[PDB]
Protein backbone atom coordinates (compact mmCIF):
# COMPACT_ATOMS: atom_id res chain seq x y z
CA UNK A 1 0.00 0.00 0.00
CA UNK A 2 2.30 2.79 1.24
CA UNK A 3 5.23 2.02 -1.13
CA UNK A 4 3.19 2.73 -4.29
CA UNK A 5 2.44 6.30 -3.14
CA UNK A 6 6.18 7.09 -3.44
CA UNK A 7 7.15 5.67 -6.85
CA UNK A 8 7.14 9.14 -8.46
CA UNK A 9 7.72 12.77 -7.50
CA UNK A 10 5.47 13.77 -4.63
CA UNK A 11 4.77 17.44 -3.65
CA UNK A 12 5.66 18.26 -0.06
CA UNK A 13 4.32 20.91 2.34
CA UNK A 14 5.83 21.65 5.73
CA UNK A 15 4.23 23.88 8.39
CA UNK A 16 5.87 24.55 11.73
CA UNK A 17 4.85 26.65 14.73
CA UNK A 18 7.64 27.26 17.14
CA UNK A 19 8.28 28.80 20.53
CA UNK A 20 11.90 28.88 21.67
CA UNK A 21 12.46 30.63 25.09
CA UNK A 22 9.31 32.66 24.32
CA UNK A 23 10.50 33.66 20.82
CA UNK A 24 7.48 32.58 18.74
CA UNK A 25 7.83 31.94 15.04
CA UNK A 26 6.35 30.08 12.07
CA UNK A 27 7.97 28.44 9.06
CA UNK A 28 6.33 27.32 5.83
CA UNK A 29 7.99 25.01 3.34
CA UNK A 30 7.30 23.64 -0.13
CA UNK A 31 9.12 21.34 -2.50
CA UNK A 32 9.06 17.76 -3.70
CA UNK A 33 10.46 14.38 -2.89
CA UNK A 34 11.45 11.46 -5.10
CA UNK A 35 11.96 8.45 -2.83
CA UNK A 36 13.25 6.37 -5.76
CA UNK A 37 16.48 8.39 -5.37
CA UNK A 38 16.23 9.29 -1.65
CA UNK A 39 15.85 12.88 -2.80
CA UNK A 40 14.26 15.98 -1.18
CA UNK A 41 14.30 19.54 -2.54
CA UNK A 42 12.60 22.18 -0.42
CA UNK A 43 12.48 25.91 0.23
CA UNK A 44 11.47 27.13 3.71
CA UNK A 45 10.29 30.64 4.67
CA UNK A 46 10.06 32.21 8.11
CA UNK A 47 6.64 33.80 7.77
CA UNK A 48 6.77 35.77 11.02
CA UNK A 49 9.95 37.76 10.07
CA UNK A 50 13.43 36.96 11.32
CA UNK A 51 13.98 33.34 12.45
CA UNK A 52 15.09 33.55 16.12
CA UNK A 53 17.21 30.32 15.91
CA UNK A 54 19.76 29.20 13.22
CA UNK A 55 18.18 27.47 10.24
CA UNK A 56 20.41 24.40 10.59
CA UNK A 57 18.91 23.67 13.99
CA UNK A 58 15.50 23.14 12.32
CA UNK A 59 16.56 20.81 9.46
CA UNK A 60 15.83 17.55 11.30
CA UNK A 61 12.41 18.80 12.46
CA UNK A 62 11.37 20.16 9.05
CA UNK A 63 9.76 13.47 6.08
CA UNK A 64 11.66 10.25 6.39
CA UNK A 65 9.19 8.49 4.10
CA UNK A 66 11.35 10.01 1.26
CA UNK A 67 14.32 7.82 2.36
CA UNK A 68 15.54 5.40 -0.33
CA UNK A 69 14.99 1.88 1.00
CA UNK A 70 16.95 -0.66 -1.08
CA UNK A 71 14.69 -3.34 -2.59
CA UNK A 72 16.25 -5.99 -0.26
CA UNK A 73 15.27 -3.78 2.72
CA UNK A 74 11.74 -2.72 1.67
CA UNK A 75 10.14 -4.78 4.40
CA UNK A 76 11.86 -2.49 7.00
CA UNK A 77 10.33 0.78 5.71
CA UNK A 78 8.00 1.84 8.53
CA UNK A 79 7.55 5.36 7.16
CA UNK A 80 5.94 4.54 3.82
CA UNK A 81 4.00 1.61 5.34
CA UNK A 82 2.07 4.05 7.58
CA UNK A 83 0.84 6.06 4.54
CA UNK A 84 -1.49 7.55 3.52
CA UNK A 85 -3.03 7.83 7.09
CA UNK A 86 0.46 8.78 8.33
CA UNK A 87 2.40 8.83 11.53
CA UNK A 88 3.14 10.95 14.55
CA UNK A 89 6.84 11.82 14.95
CA UNK A 90 8.02 13.09 18.34
CA UNK A 91 11.53 14.17 19.32
CA UNK A 92 13.58 15.61 22.10
CA UNK A 93 16.70 17.34 20.72
CA UNK A 94 19.31 18.05 23.40
CA UNK A 95 21.77 20.81 22.48
CA UNK A 96 24.92 20.08 24.47
CA UNK A 97 25.57 22.73 27.13
CA UNK A 98 22.36 24.51 26.07
CA UNK A 99 18.57 24.14 25.78
CA UNK A 100 16.37 21.51 24.14
CA UNK A 101 13.69 21.26 21.51
CA UNK A 102 10.65 19.12 21.94
CA UNK A 103 8.68 18.52 18.79
CA UNK A 104 5.47 16.80 17.81
CA UNK A 105 4.57 16.37 14.20
CA UNK A 106 2.05 14.60 12.04
CA UNK A 107 3.15 13.37 8.65
CA UNK A 108 0.39 12.22 6.25
CA UNK A 109 -1.10 12.74 2.83
CA UNK A 110 -3.59 15.49 2.15
CA UNK A 111 -4.73 14.50 -1.35
CA UNK A 112 -1.59 13.95 -3.43
CA UNK A 113 0.55 16.14 -1.15
CA UNK A 114 2.76 14.81 1.59
CA UNK A 115 2.35 17.10 4.59
CA UNK A 116 4.46 17.59 7.70
CA UNK A 117 2.73 19.60 10.41
CA UNK A 118 4.88 20.43 13.40
CA UNK A 119 4.68 22.09 16.89
CA UNK A 120 8.11 22.89 18.35
CA UNK A 121 8.88 24.02 21.92
CA UNK A 122 12.37 25.12 22.94
CA UNK A 123 13.38 25.82 26.57
CA UNK A 124 16.48 26.38 28.70
CA UNK A 125 18.45 28.07 25.96
CA UNK A 126 21.29 30.49 26.82
CA UNK A 127 20.62 33.99 25.28
CA UNK A 128 24.40 34.11 24.65
CA UNK A 129 24.70 30.50 23.47
CA UNK A 130 25.27 29.11 20.00
CA UNK A 131 21.54 28.90 19.18
CA UNK A 132 19.99 32.17 20.46
CA UNK A 133 23.34 33.92 19.79
CA UNK A 134 23.29 32.76 16.13
CA UNK A 135 26.83 31.27 16.20
CA UNK A 136 26.25 28.34 13.83
CA UNK A 137 27.56 28.15 10.27
CA UNK A 138 25.00 27.89 7.49
CA UNK A 139 25.85 24.37 6.41
CA UNK A 140 25.12 20.76 7.29
CA UNK A 141 26.95 17.53 7.93
CA UNK A 142 26.29 13.89 6.94
CA UNK A 143 24.84 11.57 9.59
CA UNK A 144 23.71 8.11 10.52
CA UNK A 145 20.16 7.81 11.76
CA UNK A 146 19.64 4.63 13.92
CA UNK A 147 16.24 2.91 13.75
CA UNK A 148 14.79 0.10 15.92
CA UNK A 149 11.24 -1.29 16.32
CA UNK A 150 9.11 -0.36 19.28
CA UNK A 151 6.62 -3.28 19.13
CA UNK A 152 4.91 -1.94 22.32
CA UNK A 153 3.72 1.09 20.35
CA UNK A 154 3.51 -0.58 16.89
CA UNK A 155 6.07 2.03 15.86
CA UNK A 156 9.77 2.87 15.91
CA UNK A 157 12.39 4.42 18.16
CA UNK A 158 15.16 6.43 16.53
CA UNK A 159 18.36 8.03 17.74
CA UNK A 160 21.32 9.92 16.34
CA UNK A 161 23.68 12.81 16.96
CA UNK A 162 23.70 15.91 14.76
CA UNK A 163 26.94 17.93 14.73
CA UNK A 164 26.40 21.62 13.94
CA UNK A 165 29.50 23.61 12.93
CA UNK A 166 30.15 26.67 15.14
CA UNK A 167 31.59 29.84 13.55
CA UNK A 168 34.74 29.51 15.72
CA UNK A 169 35.56 26.08 14.22
CA UNK A 170 34.12 24.00 17.10
CA UNK A 171 31.00 21.73 17.09
CA UNK A 172 27.55 22.11 18.66
CA UNK A 173 26.20 18.61 19.32
CA UNK A 174 22.41 18.03 19.07
CA UNK A 175 21.42 14.70 20.54
CA UNK A 176 18.25 13.39 18.94
CA UNK A 177 15.77 10.99 20.58
CA UNK A 178 12.76 10.13 18.45
CA UNK A 179 9.66 7.97 18.28
CA UNK A 180 7.14 7.41 15.51
CA UNK A 181 3.70 5.88 15.88
CA UNK A 182 1.12 5.24 13.17
CA UNK A 183 -2.01 7.29 12.94
CA UNK A 184 -4.18 4.56 11.34
CA UNK A 185 -4.91 1.30 13.13
CA UNK A 186 -3.80 -0.22 9.73
CA UNK A 187 -0.76 -2.47 9.73
CA UNK A 188 2.77 -1.10 9.51
CA UNK A 189 6.18 -2.60 8.91
CA UNK A 190 8.18 -3.02 12.09
CA UNK A 191 11.87 -2.99 11.17
CA UNK A 192 14.96 -4.94 12.18
CA UNK A 193 17.72 -2.59 13.43
CA UNK A 194 19.12 -0.48 10.64
CA UNK A 195 20.18 3.06 9.84
CA UNK A 196 19.69 5.87 7.35
CA UNK A 197 22.69 7.55 5.75
CA UNK A 198 22.00 11.25 5.23
CA UNK A 199 23.49 14.23 3.47
CA UNK A 200 22.10 17.76 3.14
CA UNK A 201 23.16 20.96 1.39
CA UNK A 202 21.88 24.36 2.42
CA UNK A 203 21.64 27.32 0.11
CA UNK A 204 19.97 30.70 -0.41
CA UNK A 205 17.66 31.90 -3.22
CA UNK A 206 19.52 35.04 -4.41
CA UNK A 207 16.13 36.72 -5.15
CA UNK A 208 14.50 35.99 -1.84
CA UNK A 209 14.45 38.83 0.76
CA UNK A 210 12.52 36.94 3.45
CA UNK A 211 14.47 34.87 6.00
CA UNK A 212 14.61 31.40 4.31
CA UNK A 213 16.51 28.15 3.63
CA UNK A 214 16.87 26.05 0.47
CA UNK A 215 17.59 22.43 1.26
CA UNK A 216 18.75 19.57 -0.99
CA UNK A 217 18.89 16.23 0.84
CA UNK A 218 19.68 12.59 -0.08
CA UNK A 219 18.93 9.75 2.36
CA UNK A 220 19.51 5.97 1.91
CA UNK A 221 18.57 3.15 4.26
CA UNK A 222 21.46 0.77 5.07
CA UNK A 223 23.01 -1.65 7.56
CA UNK A 224 21.24 -4.81 6.38
CA UNK A 225 22.81 -7.37 3.99
CA UNK A 226 22.35 -7.33 -0.14
MG1 LIG B 1 15.31 -10.45 10.49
Amino acid sequence: KGEELFTGVVPILVELDGDVNGHKFSVSGEGEGDATYGKLTLKFICTTGKLPVPWPTLVTTLVQCFSRYPDHMKQHDFFKSAMPEGYVQERTIFFKDDGNYKTRAEVKFEGDTLVNRIELKGIDFKEDGNILGHKLEYNYNSHNVYIMADKQKNGIKVNFKIRHNIEDGSVQLADHYQQNTPIGDGPVLLPDNHYLSTQSALSKDPNEKRDHMVLLEFVTAAGITL
